[PDB]
């Protein structure tokens, strides 16, 4: 079966870089059951705070390379290297990158989110999970891959929600619990798959606006990924623990966590 | 004799598609620093703009959006995009498309969204403070930049001290609102007023569709040459409020604000 190339770009000229949907495996159409955004939405009064003095700023004259920079203080256990990668010390790591506030220039070391994807990627069709997401380039360890993009809504709206499948928590830890449903406007994040070996890690990062309830979903590779690699990142056990009873994991891995035999497994040693 | 000296290499710090520099050969005024450059608008408190992507009117285009049947193009006001992103021309209004219409980024109805093309300069004026100059040609109708600062309640406007940068948005439904580049603004909060103008403000719609809420985009009303400075017609409400203090210094043969002017109309 020959490899179509059936959309030279799902975001619409939206990204800087085109994303292209090829399908090898069957017949499925390109997905067109939802719409790409490259930018979190709404649809009801969510009112984003973007007072520009609330935002926590630097006075950095330089790149923002020094450890001086308020803005990498305020990170927790994390930074960016000088070509814009991301290290950590391994409490979930946060990113506050620069912003409108800060003296610095649009091009200083802290603004690797907030610039956009740089690495070029394609939606395919995959063997036995659906739409999955690959590398088209070899991409090293800590690089910003692409941000989990769609509706935010609250955590009551989510409980209701039918289609769970594209629903990421926020996770809030003070104040009410926000997430991005990605079922009905989504960016390319929301057909990554679940790996039990991921090679993508979800990071949360605060940009133009440090509204607590909105923390934004950046994925950075955990290692070096190779073309033509499937991304995937942990969903985690919450998911599995409600999804299991509809399907298991399918991801292959020698050490799957969430197989039939796994779960079953592990249902044996507790 | 003073020669130019280049101040500021960039006064947007790198946040415009291209530079801004800043440059002065009239006196020893440094680059001005009693602002924040924004390069696009801010608030201090909440407007509560309605940003609700199923309220926006879209379109179905899969072409450039080029063609008649683009409600995008249908809902703006007395005006349109050529096939260069020019203007051409009750003040219009302008919907451009948006993250909900169905065609590309870059179809022909994006021309303010996608930001400063032109090459403008900051510079000291002989007579009227800080200016804004083209260092092109730029033609008629080409799109030049947006007139960006803190959005601001008429009631706030009403205490500010400095009313020097404050653009009402001229709202002729309901509530009022207002832009204040004293504080925070772009490039705009420097282009002076010319009984000549060669530029004009525009209302446009962009990423919401909140009424109370245009942004005010600048395009060039006829052929601008390289060294011109820009400007547009601030508007008599500006100058019967302003005259009292000082006068036009535009130099326009049929200036209608300098003290010549104004003790023709007291004579009458
Ligand atoms: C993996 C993750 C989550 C997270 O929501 N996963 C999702 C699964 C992935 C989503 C694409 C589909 C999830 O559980 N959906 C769900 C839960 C219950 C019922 C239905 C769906 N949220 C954080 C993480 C983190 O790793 C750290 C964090 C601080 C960024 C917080
Ligand atoms: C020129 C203009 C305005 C407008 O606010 N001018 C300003 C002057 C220019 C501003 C940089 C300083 C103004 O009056 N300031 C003012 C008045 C009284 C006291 C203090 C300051 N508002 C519209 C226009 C239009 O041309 C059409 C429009 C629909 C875009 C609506
Ligand atoms: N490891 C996995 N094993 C089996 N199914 C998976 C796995 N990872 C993702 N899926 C499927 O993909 C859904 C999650 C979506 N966010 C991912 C894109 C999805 N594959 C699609 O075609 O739209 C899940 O609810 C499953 O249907
Ligand atoms: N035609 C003019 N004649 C005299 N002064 C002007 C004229 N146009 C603008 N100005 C001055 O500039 C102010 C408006 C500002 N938005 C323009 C930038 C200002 N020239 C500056 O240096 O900051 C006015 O309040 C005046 O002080
Ligand atoms: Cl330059
Ligand atoms: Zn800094
Ligand atoms: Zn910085
Ligand atoms: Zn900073
Ligand atoms: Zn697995
Ligand atoms: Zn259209
Ligand atoms: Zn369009
Ligand atoms: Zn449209
Ligand atoms: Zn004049």
């Amino acid at each position: 079966r020959t490899e179509k190339i059936i959309c030279r770009d799902v975001a619409r000229g939206y990204e800087n870089v085109p994303i292209p949907c090829v399908n090898g495996v069957d017949g499925e159409p390109c997905p067109e059951d939802y719409k790409y955004i490259s930018e979190n939405c709404e649809t009801s009064t969510m009112n984003i705070d973007r007072n520009i003095t609330h935002l926590q700023h630097c006075t950095c004259v330089d790149d923002c390379s020094s450890s001086n920079c308020l803005c990498g203080q305020l990170s927790i256990r994390c930074w960016y290297d000088k070509d814009g990668r991301l290290l950590q010390e391994f409490e979930p790591p946060l990113i506050f990158e620069c912003n409108q506030a800060c003296s610095c220039w649009r091009n200083c070391k802290n603004r690797v989110v907030q610039s956009g994807i740089k690495v070029r990627l394609q939606l395919y069709r995959t063997a036995k999970m659906g739409w999955g997401v690959r590398a088209l380039q070899t991409i090293p360890q800590g690089t910003f891959i692409c941000e989990y993009v769609g509706e935010l809504i609250s955590d009551a709206e989510a409980d209701v929600r039918e289609d769970d499948s594209y629903l990421f928590d926020l996770d809030n830890k003070d104040g009410e619990v926000y997430c991005i449903d990605a079922r009905y406007y989504g960016n390319i994040s929301r057909f990554i798959n679940h790996l039990c070996d991921p090679n993508i890690i979800p990071v949360r990062v605060f940009m133009l606006h440090q509204d607590l309830r909105f923390p934004r979903i950046a994925f950075f590779s955990s290692r070096d990924i190779r073309t033509g690699e499937e991304l995937g990142f942990d969903y985690g056990d919450r998911f599995w623990d409600i999804k299991s009873k509809y399907f298991t994991c399918q991801c292959g891995s020698e050490k799957c966590k969430h197989s039939a035999e796994a779960i079953a497994l592990e249902q044996s040693r507790l």
